[PDB]
Formats: structure tokens, C-alpha cells, sequence
């Protein structure tokens, strides 16, 4: 390793540490030695953040193609409504006015969402304080700087609620210990004690660097003084930030399909901009002289801008978005917080959750169920005394059970001493609240469910029944406090996987023998430590058989059905002198817990949720894979996701189920094997989550990953859904797309199914906006190919694909979910929205409404009683009306550029959009099957858009600005006979989609 700064500082001594910066412990850096470290190392801080400004903001919103398309075509709307002749300017800049208004208006959400939008990367630098401590040789007291200031090799100074600046390793510690909140890093709050004496491992992780202060955690309790190891990314906090800036996240599906969507769109409208120059090419045999090329390049121009609105779905981006944010508020009740917003659709598609076990599959209620004691030792015969615990709550309530029957704790003299390690060898305790009515845990929830447990059993008798509630909580602890007199604690440590506390008995001032030390460990390497047996009184030498017996019954709690874990209580009967003993050295600590003698065995259960059961169900029935990660061991994870539906109950699971040194040991190519199998997960390492999810992506697997700490930030932005508990950390929040605000897993599979059941209406409304933008296309190439006045403008075009048609599809947005929707396997993200047999229905129906609406507007300047007597032939000269008038003598050219022939091919499009509404309530299901009333919302809705049609027809101002005019009656009923059939055309096609295609 050659790096940066200090390498493997919690491995190296207090010395070596001071000699590798060359800095006295007393005095300090010198100013010399500051300015080097400062330029070489540079600043202890996060880099900033890139100052995205405005301009560049603003221009970010016209990236897009379509965009890019609507402001070419507002250019040269611009330029048309500039260049003519008249002095009706009241309808002329209109037009480009309404293209650049909805692009502003375009261009304004886009700054709203990035001035309120917060990366994670920024939320870690909550976690660096502003001042630090430090001690340097251009002074003599302590001085307080600025934490950006301060350089590897610094001699820094903490103190209790101080916020460690940097990676410090500790040299000395002035008060009596030294207590850390590391909470930001993991999940536990537990304050951690440290020490100064070296870790001898290089490679040990941050939990077990106990000599170590991390930049960003809080000092519990206590004064130590130490040597800056790293700073800035170097840091522990700045190795996270770094692998968070390094990720890179993809677009979600639809958004993948969007922007595949535009450079199609792109491609077409050219071509067919091409195609109309093709069929136009007989002009090259008109002559030179005669005619108008002013006139006739104003209509190529001018059918190029209504192509372009024809094509955009300029109301589907706020369709999309309101669709979304009602489901979020939806999801929201359901206590799904979800962060993003196209998040949703990704949440639907999700194939793999990654779920830790505790808090989320389980409720971290702890309670001691099960406990044995030795009944009897007589050479190879062996027997034990199990009892059972009632009551799975953190109060004081139930009884002892031995064989289902109450018996007294206090007759069993192995009792009497196991209930004595609980109490004492413990550093949690009760309390009863009495805002809530309910008695809570001060602490760890393992070491408080023993602290419940000795006040059920309750050795001694002592009258509890006349004692209050609040002195209820810790009755018979008090008790067993009185009696021997806690001298020091030997603080936990993995190594060892034990703790153990010094007592000497209360009556005791002239003397120096009676002291005990009680051990409470993990099973394996207590009994190991274990040379004596209690039994009742008495002692006998622990053997082989008896020692076989007790770790049956440990694996029997720990991977039977009852999932439960095991502590092993012990007591050193002579324990080392006290002066013998150095409380500072922590890789003593087992030595001190040597020639122990076995006392007995709790069991204590962590039961997973009420509604973990039926989620696991959901998942199998939805094509979703669930991996368990936990802290229990591999027997009892395996047990444990048997009992909540993961394992089934006796099938193989021995290539299914890895341990973090069983996973590091596998090659890079049997590691992403193992991951496309495994659903359990146990010891995890820090770097497996982000490990985990990579292998997981390799197979195109969309991934939900949970986590609440700083640790898991860079696994959460990593995972397709992160999933932050409302519990944890602002940092993992930030970095997840969903939050689970009560923490349960069952919560992520209520959010898949609402994010299906949203894309699910999500495809319909975007089906059928496009299918619009279909056949309005066809319109204007018919309008374009066969020299007709232009039948639709871009103004009434934009307002039928904003507002007319914008109702409907947002109305499609509440459609009913089928009954199905967790019983099918999840969505492929490369499933197209249109293709197949549903690309020919959206073809023929564009076909079709591009005849009716151009149809329409003919109708009226042929067949029409308001209408002229014009026939075809000379409908499609128009231009030539001016010009050439014996050939068209009859009536004023003004004729073919009046409303009412819009009019009616607009409100033709109205009508048919508002049919096609309906049409699109079920993909292939008939209206017969599926009727209309089945969303009242669309029928609403589509009341409102027609109500809304008529407004821009009779309210002044308005048939002004869309050139329209109130129809009459009868034109109105040639509107239906032309409009309605759309409804046969498509039930048509859906006959043929179910009974020639289904197999
Ligand atoms: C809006 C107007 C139409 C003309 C258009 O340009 O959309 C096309 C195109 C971009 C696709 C097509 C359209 O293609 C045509 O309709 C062929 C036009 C030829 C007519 C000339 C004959 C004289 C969609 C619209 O066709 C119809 C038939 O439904 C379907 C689908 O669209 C979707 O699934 C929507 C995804 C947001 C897309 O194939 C899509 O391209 C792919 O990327 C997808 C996946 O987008
Ligand atoms: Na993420």
C-alpha cells in the first residue's frame, strides 16, 4: 500500500504513529510542518459541490430533441407571423407566442426541481464540524481552528459532544475511558469504548479499529488526545463519498423509451418533411413565370410547424408527472415515502429485495424464550433443566415454565445464579413510560431482554406485587445490585465475542477474597473457556460428553424451528487479583475470562413480523427474489428464513445461503455464480452490499437494497431502488429512492404492487396521447400530399394535446388494477409500450382519424349547405385562386381559409380522442366486457374536455385566436357520423387481438 498519509494507523503503536509525521505528542506540528502537510495532503474537507449555474441550467432544458424540434418550429413561426401581408396581428404572433410560452413554462419546472433537489453527497457534509482542536508548536495551550485547516499529523484534541474531525488515532486518553457515538456509520447507537493499544490486523474493519476516532462521529463521553491520520476523501466518511460520486445511475425504462421514443420521432418527421418534397416534385414542370413561390414556400413552411405539434406530445410530460405525484401521495399512507418520482415505474419492475433481517423482517422485540441449567453431572450420564419464558413484550409479565408447568425460579439454585449474571453483567435497564402507557428499554434490546427475564424469575421472592409500576421496571436488578458490588466491566469485543464484569460482595471492607466475575458471551467461545460445570451449588470438571450435550441443545435452539439465540453465562469462581489485571489492554480481556465455570444458557427470540409471512408469499407469486441479510449466524439465518418463507422447510440451501469470509473466498467468477441463487446473506462485510448488487445488475436483475447507515449510502445510489428505514440516517435517506417510514419489509412489496398497478395505467394514457399525435401527423401529410387548405393549425393542435386530450389521459391515470398483478412475473424493462398487433391497431387508427379530420374539413367546402359548391379538382389549387379566377370562378378566395372547415375537422379530432378515450380503458378487452362506466373519472373527464371545446367556440375572444366558429346542428351530426365508428374500428381490432393471437 502507497497511497496517501497514514496507512494502517489503528495497526501501528503510538510511536511509530508520532515518528511517522516526525510531531512531538507535547508540543506538536511546527509551522513549517503545516504549511508542508497542507500542500502536500491539501484540505481536510469534501470537495464542493459542481456549481451548476443557472445559464447552464437553463440550457439544459432545451437539450432535449423534441424540445430542440418545438423551438425550430417556433422560429419559424416566428418568421411567418413577421413576413405577410394583412392587419390582423391580433391572430398572427399568437401562434409562435403560445410555442415559446409552453417552452418557458417548460424550462421553468426544470430549475423548480433542481434548485429543491439535495444529492446525498452534500448531506455528508453535515457530519464535519465547522472548529477542531489542535495542538501545535507555535503556542502553548490548546487552539481551536478550522477543521479544514487541520493536517495529517496533527496533534488534535476531543472532548464529549465534540464532532471528530478527522481520522484520529488516539495516543492518549486523559479522562477514565473514552465512549464514541459511531452511529453514523452503522445503525446501533451504541457508544463504543476504545482504547490506545494497536489493532494487530492491517486489514480490520472500522469496527474493530478500537483505537481509531472516524471523522463524523460524536464523543459520548470523555477527553482523549491523538495524531491525525487522514483527512478530507481520505477519511473513512471521505472513502464513502468518493464511491458515491463514482456511481454512475441509469435512466429509468420509460425514460430509456422516451428519449428512444424523440429520435424516432426526430427521424420520421423529416422523412416524411422529405416524402411531401417528393410528391410536390411535378412543380419543377410548372413554369418560372406565374405563381406565387412566396406563397407556395409559406405553405411548405407552414405545414412544417403544424407536422412538428402534430407529433410532439407536449402534454405527455405533465400527464406523466401528475400521474406520479398522486401515486406518491397514494404510496405515501401505504408508508412508502418515495423520493423520486420515475422511481415509481422502477419500483414496479423490481425482481431482487435485499432486506436486512433485524428492524425490517423483524421487529427488534427481543425476548428471552428458553433457558437450561444443569440438573446433574454423574460420569457419562448427563441431564439438564430447560425451562420456558412467557411473555414476548420488554414488561415484566409471565412466569417460569418448566414441562408447561409454573414452577419458582428461587428453588433452583443454577437459577439464582444465572438470574445473577443478567442483572450484573449488563449495562441496560427498564422503564416505564408513562406518556405511552408501555415499559420500553434503556439500551441494547439483547441485554434488556435479560434484564425483563430476571424480573419474571425473581430468585429471591422479593415482594414486587406491592411495588409500584415504575419501580416495577427494575425491581429484582435492584435486588441482585445490592449484593455484589460491581468493580469494572471488560467492555465487548468481536474478537472474543464475550464480556464479563468484576464484582466483590457488598459486606466486604477487610478483606481480599470472595470476588467473582460473570462472563455472558457467545455460546462457542464461552464453553470452550469453560474447565468447571455448576451444578445447583456444587462444581465438577467440564468433560466431553456433558460439553457435547450442551452445544446439542444450543444448535437445536439456534437452528430448530424456534430460531433463537443463545448466550452462554459463566463464572470465574477465582478470579485474578485486582492489581493483576491492566483495564486498558482489551486483548487481555479473554485471557481474564479464562478457567471459567458453566452456569447456563438463554435463549432469546427475535420475531420477525406479523405480515413478513404473507410478503414473502407475494413476492413468489410476483416473480420477485427475496435475499435475507443478517448478523445471526449462517445455521440460524438459514433457520430463520425457513420460518418466514424464504427457505422452504427441508430443502436444500448449502449453495443458497454465504457467509461474508464463505462469499470472499469464492473467486470473482464463483462470487457472481453464488449471487443469482442466494437468497440469506449472514455476517455480511462492509464492501458486500455494493458486491452484492453489481453481480445482481450483471444479470439484469432491478434490485431494491436496504440500509440506514453512512455505511450502506454507496449501496443505496448504487441499487436500482435504494431503500432507506425512516429510522436511519438523513445521509441513506438522501442517498435511497424510497423510504420505509414505519421500517417494515412489508412495505416495499405494498410499494411494488402500486408501482405496477401505476405503469400499468401509465401505458394507457401514454398509448393513447402518442396515438393522437399519430393520427394528427397523418392529418397533415394528407393535407400536405393531396394540396388541401390546411385542415388543423398548430394552435388548436397544441390545445387538443395539452387540454382536450390532457383530462382523459390523466383520468386514464385511475383506471382499475387488475386482479393479477403480483400473480405475474416482473415487467421486462426492454418490453416495449407499442409493437406487434398493437403497432398495426395505433397505424390504422392513425389512418384513420388523419382521413376523418381532413375528410371532415373537405366535406364543408364540397357537400356542405353553409358550405361552397367546390369540387375536388379545384380545392387542391387553391392558390391559384387569386391568380388564375376563370379556372376557379364562383366565390372569394377568402373562402378557403374560413373556421368553419377547421372547425369541424377539430372537433372531428375532439370526438374521436374522446371515443378513443374510452377505447383505451383496456388494452384488448371490449367495451362490451370492459364498459365505459368502469372509470368514472374518464367519463368525467371527458364531460369536462368537450365542455371545454364548446368554451373556445362561443366565448369571443377565443374563436379568434383558434379561427373557429360555432357549428351548426347538422354539421354537428356529420362531426359523430364520421367520429363515432372509431369505437368499431378499434373494438374490431381487439376481437381479432383475442381470438387469433392469444396462445
Ligand atoms: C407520432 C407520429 C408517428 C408518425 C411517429 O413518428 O411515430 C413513430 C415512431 C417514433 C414509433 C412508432 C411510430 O411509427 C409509425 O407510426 C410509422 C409511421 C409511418 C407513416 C408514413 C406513411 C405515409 C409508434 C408511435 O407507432 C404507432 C404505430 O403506434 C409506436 C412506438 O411508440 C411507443 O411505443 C411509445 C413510446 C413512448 C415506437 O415504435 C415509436 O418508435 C419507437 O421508439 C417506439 C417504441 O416508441
Ligand atoms: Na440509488
Amino acid at each position: 500500500d502507497n497511497a496517501i498519509a497514514m496507512e494502517a494507523a489503528h495497526s501501528k503503536s503510538t510511536e511509530e504513529c508520532l515518528a511517522y509525521f516526525g510531531v512531538s505528542e507535547t508540543t506538536g506540528l511546527t509551522p513549517d510542518q503545516v504549511k508542508r502537510h497542507l500542500e502536500k495532503y491539501g484540505h481536510n474537507e469534501l470537495p464542493a459541490e459542481e456549481g451548476k449555474s443557472l445559464w447552464e441550467l437553463v440550457i439544459e432544458q432545451f437539450e432535449d430533441l423534441l424540445v430542440r424540434i418545438l423551438l425550430l418550429a417556433a422560429c419559424i413561426s416566428f418568421v411567418l407571423a413577421w413576413f405577410e401581408e394583412g392587419e390582423e396581428t391580433i391572430t398572427a404572433f399568437v401562434e409562435p407566442f403560445v410555442i415559446l410560452l409552453i417552452l418557458i413554462a417548460n424550462a421553468i419546472v426544470g430549475v423548480w426541481q433542481e434548485r429543491n433537489a439535495e444529492n446525498a453527497i452534500e448531506a455528508l457534509k453535515e457530519y464535519e464540524p465547522e472548529m477542531g482542536k489542535v495542538y501545535r508548536a507555535d503556542r502553548k495551550s490548546v487552539q481551536r481552528i478550522k477543521a479544514r485547516d487541520i493536517v495529517p499529523g496533527d496533534i488534535v484534541e476531543v472532548a464529549v459532544g465534540d464532532k471528530v474531525p478527522a481520522d484520529i488515532r488516539i495516543l492518549s486518553i486523559k479522562s477514565t475511558t473514552l465512549r464514541v457515538d459511531q452511529s453514523i456509520l452503522t445503525g446501533e447507537s451504541v457508544s463504543v469504548i476504545k482504547h490506545t493499544e494497536p489493532v494487530p490486523d492491517p486489514r480490520a474493519v472500522n469496527q474493530d479499529k478500537k483505537n481509531m476516532l472516524f471523522s463524523g462521529t460524536n464523543i459520548a463521553a470523555g477527553k482523549a488526545l491523538g495524531i491525525v491520520a487522514t483527512t478530507g476523501v481520505s477519511t473513512e466518511i471521505g472513502k464513502i463519498r468518493d464511491q458515491m460520486a463514482a456511481t454512475e445511475q441509469d435512466k429509468t425504462p420509460l425514460q430509456q423509451k422516451l428519449d428512444e421514443f424523440g429520435e424516432q420521432l426526430s427521424k420520421v418527421i423529416s422523412l416524411i418533411c422529405v416524402a411531401v418534397w417528393l410528391i410536390n416534385i411535378g412543380h419543377f414542370n410548372d413554369p418560372v413565370h406565374g405563381g406565387s413561390w412566396i406563397r407556395g414556400a409559406i405553405y411548405y413552411f407552414k405545414i412544417a410547424v403544424a407536422l412538428a405539434v402534430a407529433a410532439i406530445p407536449a402534454g405527455l410530460p405533465a400527464v406523466i408527472t401528475t400521474c406520479l405525484a398522486l401515486g406518491t401521495r397514494r404510496m405515501a399512507k401505504k408508508n412508502a415515502i418515495v423520493r423520486s418520482l420515475p422511481s415509481v415505474e422502477t419500483l414496479g419492475c423490481t425482481s431482487v429485495i435485499c432486506s436486512d433481517k433485524t428492524g425490517t423482517l423483524t421487529t427488534n422485540q427481543m425476548s428471552v424464550c428458553k433457558m437450561f441449567i444443569i440438573d446433574k453431572v454423574d460420569g457419562d450420564f448427563c441431564s439438564l433443566n430447560e425451562f420456558s419464558i412467557t411473555g414476548s413484550t420488554y414488561a415484566p409479565e409471565g412466569e417460569v415454565l418448566k414441562n408447561d408447568k409454573p414452577i419458582r425460579s428461587g428453588q433452583f439454585d443454577g437459577l439464582v445464579e444465572l438470574a445473577t449474571i443478567c442483572a450484573l453483567c449488563n449495562d441496560s435497564s427498564l422503564d416505564f413510560n408513562e406518556t405511552k402507557g408501555v415499559y420500553e428499554k434503556v439500551g441494547e434490546a439483547t441485554e434488556t431482554a435479560l434484564t425483563t427475564l430476571v424480573e419474571k424469575m425473581n430468585v429471591f421472592n422479593t415482594e414486587v406485587r406491592n411495588l409500584s409500576k415504575v419501580e416495577r421496571a427494575n425491581a429484582c436488578n435492584s435486588v441482585i445490585r445490592q449484593l455484589m458490588k460491581k468493580e469494572f466491566t471488560l467492555e465487548f469485543s468481536r474478537d472474543r465475542k464475550s464480556m464479563s464484569v468484576y464484582c466483590s460482595p457488598a459486606k466486604s471492607s477487610r478483606a481480599a477474597v470472595g470476588n467473582k466475575m460473570f462472563v455472558k458471551g457467545a455460546p462457542e467461545g464461552v464453553i470452550d473457556r469453560c474447565n468447571y460445570v455448576r451444578v445447583g451449588t456444587t462444581r465438577v470438571p467440564m468433560t466431553g460428553p456433558v460439553k457435547e450435550k450442551i452445544l446439542s441443545v444450543i444448535k437445536e435452539w439456534g437452528t430448530g424451528r424456534d430460531t433463537l439465540r443463545c448466550l452462554a453465562l459463566a463464572t470465574r469462581d477465582t478470579p485474578p487479583k485486582r492489581e493483576e489485571m491492566v483495564l486498558d489492554d482489551s486483548s487481555r480481556f479473554m485471557e481474564y475470562e479464562t478457567d471459567l465455570t458453566f452456569v447456563g444458557v438463554v435463549g432469546m427470540l427475535d420475531p420477525p413480523r406479523k405480515e413478513v409471512m404473507g410478503s414473502i408469499q407475494l413476492c413468489r407469486d410476483a416473480g420477485i427474489r427475496v435475499i435475507m441479510i443478517t448478523g445471526d449466524n449462517k445455521g440460524t439465518a438459514i433457520a430463520i428464513c425457513r420460518r418466514i418463507g424464504i427457505f422452504g422447510e427441508n430443502e436444500e440451501v448449502a449453495d443458497r445461503a454465504y457467509t461474508g469470509r464463505e462469499f470472499d473466498d469464492l473467486p470473482l467468477a464463483e462470487q457472481r455464480e453464488a449471487c443469482r441463487r442466494a437468497c440469506c446473506f449472514a455476517r455480511v462485510e462492509p464492501s458486500h452490499k455494493s458486491k452484492i448488487v453489481e453481480y445482481l445488475q450483471s444479470y439484469d436483475e432491478i434490485t431494491a437494497m436496504t440500509g440506514d447507515g453512512v455505511n450502506d449510502a454507496p449501496a443505496l445510489k448504487k441499487a436500482e431502488i435504494g431503500i432507506a428505514m425512516g429510522s436511519g440516517t438523513a445521509v441513506a435517506k438522501t442517498a435511497s429512492e424510497m423510504v420505509l417510514a414505519d421500517d417494515n419489509f412489508s412495505t416495499i412489496v405494498a410499494a411494488v404492487e402500486e408501482g405496477r398497478a401505476i405503469y400499468n395505467n401509465m401505458k394507457q394514457f401514454i398509448r393513447y396521447l402518442i396515438s393522437s399525435n399519430v393520427g394528427e401527423v397523418v392529418c397533415i401529410f394528407l393535407t400536405a400530399a393531396l394540396g388541401l387548405p390546411e385542415a388543423l393549425i398548430p394552435v388548436q393542435l397544441l390545445w387538443v394535446n395539452l387540454v382536450t386530450d390532457g383530462l382523459p389521459a390523466t383520468a386514464l391515470g385511475f383506471n382499475p388494477p387488475d386482479l393479477d398483478i403480483m400473480d405475474r412475473p416482473p415487467r421486462s424493462p426492454k418490453e416495449p409500450l407499442i409493437s406487434g398487433w398493437l403497432f398495426f391497431r395505433y397505424m390504422a387508427i392513425g389512418g384513420y382519424v388523419g382521413a376523418a379530420t381532413v375528410g371532415a374539413a373537405a366535406w364543408w367546402f364540397m357537400y356542405a349547405e353553409d358550405g361552397p359548391g367546390v369540387t375536388y379538382h379545384q380545392l387542391t389549387h387553391f392558390m391559384q385562386c387569386t391568380e388564375d379566377h376563370p379556372h376557379f370562378e364562383g366565390l372569394d378566395c377568402e373562402i378557403f381559409e374560413a373556421p368553419e372547415p377547421m372547425t369541424m375537422a377539430l372537433s372531428v379530432l375532439v370526438t374521436i380522442e374522446m371515443c378513443n378515450a374510452l377505447n383505451s380503458l383496456s388494452e384488448n378487452q371490449s367495451l362490451m366486457r370492459m364498459p365505459p362506466w368502469v372509470n368514472i373519472w374518464l367519463l368525467g373527464s371527458i364531460c369536462l374536455s368537450m365542455s371545454l371545446h364548446f368554451l373556445i367556440l362561443y366565448v369571443d375572444p377565443l374563436p379568434m385566436i383558434f379561427k373557429l366558429k360555432a357549428l351548426d346542428l347538422t354539421q354537428w351530426l356529420m362531426v359523430l357520423k364520421i367520429s363515432l365508428p372509431v369505437i368499431g374500428l378499434d373494438e374490431i381490432l381487439k376481437f381479432i387481438a383475442r381470438n387469433y393471437l392469444e396462445g
